[PDB]
């Protein structure tokens, strides 16, 4: 019943100019992989809102790149119904809705294999180039990433298939009201942002994302 | 328990440049006042979300001006809790939140006394100069309005005091989930709006709003 | 200077219902691979209009799938200038223009390795499911193909990279006037088609193409 | 060498339902006739492509009707050669081709005698009932028009004979490449038109065109 959605994007870009604290480097990422424990995916750090699971994190010459799976029907409905949409097809309407509402990732860290805590989908992340892609196929989710080492692609596909076998069939169900409140919060807390689409456009460029994306920026 | 909030603003400006359909003129407004029936105030036209009542609508030389009352504790909690706010005192926080989240009014019309149907608080209205002010005192809510005919002030104060006497003590209770779902909707349907704060700044100027407003534009 | 464009799509679907003559089967395709000689890519069978080269043809359980490269700047200009376009970005404008003008492939056959003669880009092909995809990356061109054996993907990527090494740097230049006349011909000869977009939509479905494609059907 | 082709049709219908701007009325047309200066005929408003001349424009009770002459051998060759035609006799092939490729007229206007600027042959015009007829005889070109005031016929024949005497022998020669580039453009800019033949069928009915026309709609 749930539309399995794949998210892909950089958790961080290595020499991007992230402030002192936020910055991530090759050796620290090297030491965090593979993660000791699975990285759950939640909405706007509200840890009650688990909606998926990070399948693979690969250290790309540009930064730690990841691929996740979101199998949550409540998240679908809550979004589908909120959209008193004027302006398609079907799950594409869903792709269009999640991409533009939740265009960024945000990695939380607690060096060793337990450094990476979890990833949160959000409107605007704190590190650069953190704009993600959503699609119903892993290959389709990673394709808009043109500045990606060939090895990263081949490795993220391999790990992601195995990883899927485990949580095969798992669906998350955080609670429609929990979901509803969490997304209102994502809006209310980002209302004071002067034109967020500039940042989106800018960070989409830094990530090397290009193509016929649903992202309207 | 509810913090009575006063909304004030122009429902429309007379010679502003509103498209054919939306345009309002002095004669039509003349004929519509006083309203046959009280004007309820709701959030984003979702009639289920009645949160207040329009006390006075005076035909100012510039356009139909209004003053309304919002007495809803659910709206307060729904907003207060969504704000995982970083960044003043108390109900001022409340003022700050609603002002920037729902900065515009929108008058629905069904000429005679039954023309004006209701007013909806919203992010961006379709008529110019429709930026409102919120405050815990009627006098405070109308003060930022500098291009206001002296008669309009004395008239809007007089009717408001009376009008309040009737719905004195009334508190609206649409239901927190209805509120929660309506506000997310306000957020989702306006996500593709490029910048928005420009329009808010422009239309604030048009209305002649000036002062130490919570409106961050 | 030329934008290398990748085309991908089925040259034919195995049990699709193609008329007696046009039909292709597994064993006949098996016997034609690898092609004795490279398969050039031309516009609407006008053999003077060579604009690219077929990189790989892989026998997929569904039909012979191929991946080609178009490196032609004249084709770019002729299209870019014809489009007195109302309605983006850049080479995407080019992607949008070539996809919707030339949405199909047409394989010409002269069984043995010399069966496959060449492929022609055209508006509407004669065999079913022959709707192609164009993109600036091979991976991005094949991603909209969801009903594709995993082996096909891994094989078409391997062959295509090697093949590219040979014609690396090759650009085609058929002649802008030749190009101009050939494309007018594509239009004039398909004018009598009652709604071609129905077929496009239909044959896009038969191919298992899905996603945020430039193809406006 | 050129095959003189006669075009006939309504430049506009009086009470058809043309949007605000495009709408034409009897008085304005009255004032515009006769045209101050001859009306050249071109392909798709590209003023470089003058291919004929409007002989008569008579104000019929239904709308401004016209009869024009097209004497251009390049247009003939450009069309004849583009058609890698499968599928009657000769100049009839020519009739068949132009009729279905450029089935509509479009009157550009700059009220006084200088209102009408020129008419452009095109695929789909913006005003209703603008479907034209082509033939090698004026009488043949106006015959399909059944809802035509008897006066209009006798008037349009009379002025046409005279008008011809002046531009008697004139043959236009825009240049085959100009022609070739203009026609591709006609094709590229109308590629996103869903169906088109419906509109052609509808507007043929509106004009009151009936008969054994080459127009395949
Ligand atoms: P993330 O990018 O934050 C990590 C640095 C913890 O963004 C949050 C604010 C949603
Ligand atoms: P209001 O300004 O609309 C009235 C014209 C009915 O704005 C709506 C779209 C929230
Ligand atoms: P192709 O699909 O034709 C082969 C069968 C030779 O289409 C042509 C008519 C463009
Ligand atoms: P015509 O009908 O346009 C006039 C109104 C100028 O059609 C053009 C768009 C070819």
């Amino acid at each position: 019943r749930a539309v399995p959605i794949y998210v892909a994007g950089f958790l961080a870009l290595y020499d991007s100019g992230d402030p002192g604290e936020l910055a991530l480097d090759p050796d620290t990422v090297r030491a965090a992989l593979p993660p000791e424990n699975p990285l759950p995916i939640n909405v706007d750090h509200r840890a009650r809102c688990e909606v998926g699971r990070v399948l693979a994190v690969v250290n790309d010459p540009r930064g730690p790149f990841f691929v996740g799976l979101i199998a949550c029907v409540q998240l679908e409905r809550v979004l589908e119904t909120a959209a008193s949409a004027a302006i398609l097809s079907r799950e594409e309407r869903l792709l269009y809705l999640i991409t533009n509402y939740l265009p960024s990732v945000s990695l939380s860290t607690k060096p060793d294999r337990t450094l990476f805590a979890h990833v949160a989908l959000c409107a605007i992340g704190r590190r650069l180039g953190t704009i993600v892609t959503y699609d119903t196929s892993l290959d389709a989710a990673i394709a808009p990433f043109r500045h990606l080492d060939p090895a990263t692609r081949e490795g993220v596909r391999r790990e992601a298939a195995e990883a899927e076998l485990a949580l095969a069939g798992r669906t998350w169900a955080p609670g429609v009201e929990a979901l509803t409140h969490t997304l209102l919060s994502t809006a209310v807390n980002n209302m004071m942002l002067r034109d967020r689409w500039s940042l989106v456009a800018e960070r989409r460029r830094q990530a090397g994302i290009a193509g016929h994306t649903y992202l309207q920026a």
